[PDB]
């Protein structure tokens, strides 16, 4: 029973570099030699593993500068550092551990892209006007030797808000983070959000985009004929309201005279007939939609004498 703890897979992309966090514990006690293959094979003939050799306590272990170092020691630590990390180191990772008694191969799978790959942005959900909803940009890579950034983009222009970066790089979990907290408007629907991967001095690397679905109540437009909204007694006056933007779809529709609710008025226009003096005031349509209520702007409607 040989236990160890590593994050199991890492991820990485030509030219940067990958560190390894990882503890173990041999019951049988400390080990006595370690080799760190790549692409280990099995030779059953022989029961021996061969392969490249990238790390051999008799022989590498220096000189402070090797690409390949081990950071760990002969009890509970298993450390490995690649710096730089190359495209050829893509595979398995295989510590060959061998204790007094008994020899144990443990495998890190190690993914090295060609080009830097992007970042992954995860939102709620259900996004509404007026709340504070925070952003996420997740990568799955964090290496010492190789510090980047996070940049968020609202159609291509950096963001006002401050968005905070953390990073994990623990025997769990490696990655880097972004959360950005800001209120979306109804305007930010539609809008597209980036999350730009930049390295220590800027240079644009990756980036991932998603497009806002902000859910708002319906805004309106109002339109009064005549424009003037000023008739004599007798005329006719007719309203229209027009959804302007409206997430999701609006499903009902009322109109309002001085703040009281106008019956059997259920259509996006208002007609009225043969006007009084008594219909003068100011009037405003309502529309509905899952989110809630939207009003238009009011109209004053100048009914003269005669
Ligand atoms: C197994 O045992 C080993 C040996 O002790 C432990 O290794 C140490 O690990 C820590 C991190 O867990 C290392 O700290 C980090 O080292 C990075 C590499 O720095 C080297 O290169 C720079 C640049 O040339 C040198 O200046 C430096 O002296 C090293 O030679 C740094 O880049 C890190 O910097 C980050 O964190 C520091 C905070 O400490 C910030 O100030 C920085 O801004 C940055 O955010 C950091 O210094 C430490 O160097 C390792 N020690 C050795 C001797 O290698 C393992 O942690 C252990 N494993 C487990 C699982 O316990
Ligand atoms: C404690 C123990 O079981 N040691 C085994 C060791 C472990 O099973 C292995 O390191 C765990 O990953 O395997 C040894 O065999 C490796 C060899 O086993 C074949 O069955 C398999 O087809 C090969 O791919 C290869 O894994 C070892 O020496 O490492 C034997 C040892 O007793």
């Amino acid at each position: 029973k040989w236990v160890f703890e590593h994050p199991e897979t890492l991820y990485a992309w030509e030219g940067a570099c990958v560190w390894i966090p990882c503890t173990y514990r041999a019951l049988d006690g400390d080990l006595e030699s370690f080799i760190l293959f790549h692409n280990p094979e099995y030779n059953k003939a022989t029961s021996k593993f061969d392969g490249t050799r990238l790390y051999e306590s008799t022989k590498d272990g220096p000189s402070e500068q090797k690409r390949v170092q081990f950071l760990g020691d002969k009890n509970k630590n298993c450390t490995l550092s690649i710096h730089p990390v190359h495209l050829a180191d893509s595979g398995q990772l295989g510590l060959r551990m061998e204790s007094k008694t008994e020899k144990w191969m443990e495998r890190i799978h190690l993914a090295v892209s060609e080009r830097p790959f992007p970042p992954h942005i995860q939102l709620p959900p259900e996004i509404q006007e007026s709340q504070e909803v925070t952003l996420t940009c997740l990568l799955a890579f964090s290496c010492y030797g190789y510090p980047i950034q996070l940049q968020w983009l609202l159609e291509g222009v950096p963001m006002r808000q401050a968005a905070v970066t953390s990073t994990s790089l623990t025997i769990k979990s490696v990655f880097t983070r972004s959360e950005l907290k800001f209120s979306p408007q109804w305007s930010h629907h539609g809008k597209i959000v980036t999350c730009q991967l930049q390295d220590a001095d800027g240079k644009f690397l990756s980036a991932d985009t998603v497009q806002l679905n902000v859910k708002h109540t319906p805004k309106l437009e109002i339109k009064v004929t005549p424009s003037d909204a000023i008739v004599r007694e007798g005329d006719s006056v007719t309203m229209t309201c027009e959804v302007s933007s409206s997430n999701p779809e609006y499903t009902t529709v009322s109109w309002l005279k001085d703040g009281t609710s106008l019956k059997k008025q259920n259509t996006f226009t208002l007609n009225l007939r043969e006007v009084t003096k008594d219909q003068s005031g100011k009037y405003c349509c309502q529309v509905s939609n899952d989110v809630g209520p939207g009003r238009s702007e009011e109209v004053f409607l100048q009914v003269q004498y005669a």
